[PDB]
């Protein structure tokens, strides 16, 4: 059992109460949760993308946390040598471990109306990792895209970031592969070509998901969300301006949670730029995705965002300008430049949903609704196909007791099914 | 109402929610805790000792927290004017009340197997929360202690001895008050320009109950609020490397009579804190009365803890710029921290909190009966009584209604107790 | 006539006679070298190689220096519009202007044994661009390509500069395109990888040269040397590693200028690492060029280099291993480490040449010489067709008068013209 | 010959040939001025007056510059042990030394059409060369002048408007020697630290002939050697945007003529430069005989440039914090620099170095029928002679030998110019 050592980067203290919380045993499930998150943060830029293989490889790895004369050292056992650099682990794959050490503790000792509290405790999280603070305008747009993804779609998702860094803007991902970390990669030179002297590359993961999607190595500020709903919301308020990409169904749950908020009438008068942007080849993709939520939400679903095709400077010259607008609608409401309270995210669609047959049952996907309900419950099927796509529980559960081919309707249920047959295609996963 | 706002520094955000907390309001008594802190700061340099003094004048003091595009926003009404320069307030005041504004907010939100785990648990999280658990490549903070009602010759001396200790590159914690809590933190600042010494930490310790009698002098660029007297002393014991102890009142002899009791407990016989009592040429006489009171009723046992240093400040700098490669070595020989001496053992009796009624003063254990540590911790109280009455409300209030406190004990001991507190009054540091 | 006014970035003062040494006139000669090469920064990024037609171009810009009340401002008049992004000119563009006024105007007031005093103000250059400080470890490897480059190359280019930062090790090229700016971008990525806070990309260039191979965009450290051979030799004393890609003829000259030194006995204790490096179809290549230098110089030749094909770690991770040794070898001499004043570069190969058939004509080529001489005057010709390819008066000369054909010998005649036609076959110009 | 070597702070690299130049040599003369200046920095805090008794004493002192790894580094050979804090120089004084190298290599090398114009980008070069030539978003520098032999009342005065200037986030300029030359800067580095003003500017400004005479005091951040007496006049009036003037001796009546000479010149009508004389109470006698001779020699359209302010020191750094934004607009108004008065005009009299011989100070044109320009010039040389005469080798040779200077005038005003100078004497100022 061979074992290696890992210094703070910012002086960073414990008790010998916090420690024992995360010490090994079996019985304690926290230690787990600690364990194989730090594991998926040290095979970033993994190979593959399945997550029942990665844990069944580095079984004898563990980690132990300990107190010294200089604050925590990461005891890590037997760790992934791709995670190393002639002998030494890659700095921000350092700086990965301890926010994950700093978020969990945090999510867990805060624990020991009530859509107030669910947004607080993102807040929370956020403030505690020091990730919520504006320059003298705010620049924040996050990026969402798939993690199997083109190779012209990686240098065209690269481009973008770089004419989004060439104006001094920052990005946040969900820390994936692919369209999640070609942004950064394009931020990272063009923050150097305009002397941006302090990037954030935010990368937002949860636990059930860090696994499938190592954080990529680009990530500059890792921040560890509890469920997938609470790193959807805390998204779209530490946001500015939002792009997407074309990518697998993780990515089209993404989209549809958050135009279930901007076609909410109580958010009527919030600014939130969305642009849509690909290369030359992702002009059917994006016609048709164009074509379902026209078809599940009405026309009213393009009053809120623009599709620009084989364009980076543009889409980043347009964010750029949606700045000003931006930093002008938070102060109308009093609102904060780091944080939209404001916006108000539905108690519908924050939420927490657990993936089964049994629950993909009951889904309401009739058109009759309101624009709100029918998106909101719509992108819970998304999260229960990404679950059998990715992790344990639902590639299992839809191992043994069958696929989800639950509800249908009219054109969506064409529509739906058009898209998963229109992302195989392209093996988006 | 003149009205007057003032941003931070960092990036200090409040939720809705917060705020509530601290509104003027029927539904949280946090309000009348951080208004009274925040009017502490700004009465920075009041010649004022009382409490209720500092209160009566500014009446129609108030302070509202705002939340506005960029964070956190305090809004003062009717300010202190002393605390303005030219029409801006002092730049050291306003980060102090941002520090309140950490710190009642910290605390409260951390109340909602042993209690003493978890009082050294909260008085550490209290101290990484105010980011003030930081160690460069040498342990350095020394603790100052000394009265708030001092000589110009015992200004100069412990400004002199301030000075020395910054010219060996060390930092100073204070109980961040005015007299011998201020002028070591002047020298300093002038000694670590003279070693061109970039990051100078002057730590100011108070807590609500004394912050009004000793509001935080303007050399203090860290402040922190503990919840109560018996949390600050055990905060001063944990940051320290090493102590330096001027002459005082009872509050240095409450500091004093506290920290022998935790140097004295055999579980601490292999911790190294250095301790130097000094004092100018004059002062002389003062130590012996005080070295006798403590040789006494502690025992002869009780100078192997201090040293007395008189009239030589480079003397007293020089030895704990040389003890601090010892405590260096402590800590690293028992997986301890630099930053928070963790190993160090203090008795849930020292924990304890103590209010000062006319029956405690009365049943405390001065007979030397008892054990040093029991004689150690109720001598504590007893000073800590007698500041109570002094500058305190409840403590004035009880004692000009009911009469001054009456302590009992060994008829010899009190005879001594009784003597020193008298040349406490005759130089004028108390009454 | 529309105008922009740019502001120093670091306060900058000048006297008012400083900024009258660059008054516009049609008489001194001074502002025309400060315009044109004020002119090259501003076109950074350009998709042409030609250096005639630059100039041609932008005819009605000029430059005014101004003393205003916080230093320096630069007015641009009729500044090129693919300099700015969103009506601001890109600030490593603005950064390398004032460098370029900080180096002409210093070039200039100092004017105003023979090789100790050149080889000063080569020193003095760098340190009044601030450019001569080491970190704990010797960390400064060089690069050297060329202009024109294949599109593999400009990836695997990429790949070794990130492997070159991802352990901490800073670039310097002569800031020119493709191969001169691929390695920058990777390790633009590769320090953000490894948290590296200070990156240092030096860009070295000369006035003859600056207009045909503009300074790229990621350069953040910009030094404008007097002349040619000042400029290479500001290279090897601010190097501690060398690493050559497969470039035109400007990248032949580099590297036998360089051969030039350490195959001379006086330099046998200096310790260099040199490493050429290419992908997979640069094996043909460089086989060719060593079968050059091993039928110029002998076969003393390879014990001075290393060749690797298709690896960007390795050569990345046997660089970094190198740093130590070069560390070491300059504290026996009791040299510096951000400046090698032990190695010793033989005046002639400090002496200057301006390129004409005439003085094309007398080159001593035989295989007879001292391996010094030989390879001292080879470099002359290859910096004579480098003039003839790309600045006005070799142009022009060869344009007028004829080409370059001049001095024959056994195989190294056989084997020069073996490499400008095994260099155009791949249009490396 | 014990032997202690000190590296330095930022990136300084030094050729070969640099080095060469200050080698204990018989080919370059700069070892001696490189060595005497050195000596005189180590000599911080020390109670001599004159230069060869500086000297005198460490006999033995040299000190060599090495080419190593990473750079400079200087290798001192016996110096001053009061130099020293535990075994170890004070940072201040080692950034001095690399200051000194820093200067006398540069002004050297650009050594080798008027020639007022050179002198003064010379003035500039030197301070560019030295990073002196910085300006935050406002004028903030206030160059302060007084006397190195003062009471304890004017330098705890003097402190106490250092400290009221700290307050206002205005830094200091000073000729960096003892007494009212280091009590502002003690001052404002507490003042600093309450405004928590982070980067403090402590220019001291010296010359060869006065260094050994007054040696640079340890709160100096920025020392600057000018190559001459003239030329750090000429370097103050052009730094600063303010000016004050505490109680002085000969030198700092120099200085007050030489600024007047220029103040009063027609060229500078348009010229914000505010000036304030200031003391404590009992500088109240000794400013109205100061007043008095400055008014009947110059006229009285003197006191059209400075106010005298006493027993005030937060009036005194009000008005000049108030008149900051003046200097600002005025520099905005004509194109000229925040940082460096170039459109102030010095005549090329105010610039030409003086020698002090028996014969020009007894041929100075001190006669009201002179100019007010040709009378403040050469009342700045009269005071000059005065002061190498008392402080300085080549005027302490010759008064010792041919006698005291003789200076000629106008019988009143000299009448006048005696009677200040015994006030000097009186009051301990000079002898």
């Amino acid at each position: 059992a061979i074992t290696h050592i890992s210094p703070l980067g910012s002086m960073d203290m414990l008790s010998q109460l916090e420690v024992d919380m995360l010490k090994r045993t079996a019985s304690s499930d926290l230690y787990q949760l600690f364990r194989n998150c730090s594991l998926a943060v040290l095979n970033s830029g993994s190979l593959t993308d399945n997550s029942k293989e990665l844990l069944s490889r580095f079984e004898n790895f563990d980690i132990n946390v300990l107190r010294r004369e200089r604050g925590v050292k990461l005891e890590l056992i037997n760790p992934p040598e791709e995670a190393f650099v002639d002998g030494r682990i890659i700095r921000a794959l350092q700086a990965n471990l301890f926010a994950v050490l700093r978020d969990i503790l945090f999510v867990y000792g805060q624990i020991h109306d009530n859509s107030v509290h669910i947004t607080n405790l993102v807040f929370s999280i956020l403030r505690n990792a020091r990730a919520l603070h504006v320059g003298e305008a705010p620049n924040m747009v996050v990026c969402w895209g798939g993690h199997s993804i083109n190779e012209n779609e990686y240098l065209y998702a690269r481009r973008v970031g770089n004419q989004l860094g060439l104006r001094e803007l920052n990005i946040c991902t969900g820390c994936g592969p692919g369209a999640m970390e070609a942004p950064m990669k394009g931020a990272a030179v063009g923050h150097a070509q305009q002397r941006y002297k302090d990037s954030r590359f935010i990368g937002m993961t949860e636990p059930s998901i860090i696994a499938a999607e190592p954080p990529n190595p680009l990530v500059n500020e890792l921040i560890i969300m509890p469920d997938i709903e609470k790193r959807l919301e805390a998204f779209v308020r530490i946001a500015h301006g939002i792009i997407i990409f074309p990518g697998g169904v993780g990515t089209a749950e993404e989209l549809l949670y958050l135009l279930g908020i901007l076609m909410n009438p109580a958010n009527k008068d919030q600014v939130l730029p969305l642009i849509l942007t690909g290369p030359k080849e992702s002009a059917d993709y994006f016609r048709v995705l164009d074509e379902f939520v026209v078809h599940t939400l009405g026309e009213n679903a393009r009053r809120h965002y623009r599709i620009i095709i084989d364009d980076a400077a543009e889409v980043a010259r347009q964010m750029k300008k949606s700045m000003p607008l931006v930093k002008e609608n938070r102060r109308d409401t009093g609102d904060a430049y780091s944080f939209n309270w404001s916006m108000r995210i539905a108690p519908d669609l924050q939420m927490p949903f657990e993936p089964s047959h049994e629950n993909m049952a009951n889904l309401k996907l009739y058109p009759d609704q309101p624009v709100e309900v029918l998106a909101a419950d719509l992108r819970r099927a998304f999260s229960g196909i990404v679950a059998g796509n990715v992790k344990e529980v639902g590639i299992r559960a839809i191992e043994e007791f069958g696929p989800y081919k639950i509800n249908g309707d009219k054109e969506i249920m064409r529509r739906m099914d058009d898209l998963l047959q229109g992302f195989v295609a392209q093996h988006r996963m």
